[PDB]
């Protein structure tokens, strides 16, 4: 079958944030059925980053989702031509983040071509003072709107000193060839950082996975 039960992950987000430059890449592996991945990422450019790493966690695939039989799966009926997705990430502060990421298939290893851009970030505000500790975990909500999938999530993020960090997420997935369309559903998904070096230069990021409905 063209989705195996392991496989691997190739990719390289190019960004910026507050204007400052930056490039990241890295190598992982998953079980798509199972619903879990795990990527060790390393800054390549713009090194020490100035701003909390969790900012791109998320950005750094739902084929990466377990779906039960009774639901459709628009992301592993992609490939092997694959999809592609857009995000805005909305801070509650005024902080701004869009992320791309072109994804497609090399044999039993997906590549990614991410690219990451956030703006208006307070200088004194978390983000940029570095005061998160981790994304909490979460239910994305998936519509199908004007023939591609849409998927909107309320993150937050634990906080240092106590209390959270808002971030709403929209999202926009769209396969590379004619697909059937899944109808409303949700994808409850857990990210954490399972280990880091003191400026995060190198990373190893686990996500789980899973989708669910009526
Ligand atoms: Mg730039
Ligand atoms: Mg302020
Ligand atoms: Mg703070
Ligand atoms: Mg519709
Ligand atoms: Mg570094
Ligand atoms: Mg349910």
């Amino acid at each position: 079958s063209v989705i195996k039960p392991d496989m691997k992950i190739k990719l390289r987000m190019e960004g910026a944030v507050n204007g400052h430059p930056f490039a990241i890449e890295g190598v992982g592996l998953g079980k798509p059925f199972e619903g879990k991945q795990s990527m060790d990422l390393k800054v390549k450019e713009g090194g020490p980053l100035p701003f909390a790493y969790d900012i791109l966690t998320t950005v750094f695939n739902r084929v990466f989702a377990k779906y039960p039989e009774n639901i459709v799966d628009y992301f592993k009926q992609s490939f092997p031509e694959g999809y592609s997705w857009e995000r805005s990430m909305n801070y509650e502060d005024g902080g701004i983040c869009n992320a791309t990421n072109d994804i497609t298939l090399d044999g039993d290893c997906y590549i990614y071509e991410i690219r990451f851009d956030g703006v208006n970030f307070p200088a004194n505000g978390p983000v940029m003072q570095k005061r998160t500790v981790k994304w909490e975990p979460s239910t994305e909500k998936l519509y199908v709107r004007d023939g591609v999938l849409k998927g909107d999530v309320n993150m937050a993020l634990s906080l240092e000193g106590g209390g959270h960090y808002r971030c709403d997420f929209k999202t926009t997935y769209k396969a590379k060839k004619v697909v059937q369309l899944p109808d409303y559903h949700f994808v409850d998904h857990h990210i954490e950082i399972k280990s880091h070096d003191k400026d995060y230069s190198n990373v190893n990021l686990h996500e789980h996975a899973e989708a669910h409905s009526e």
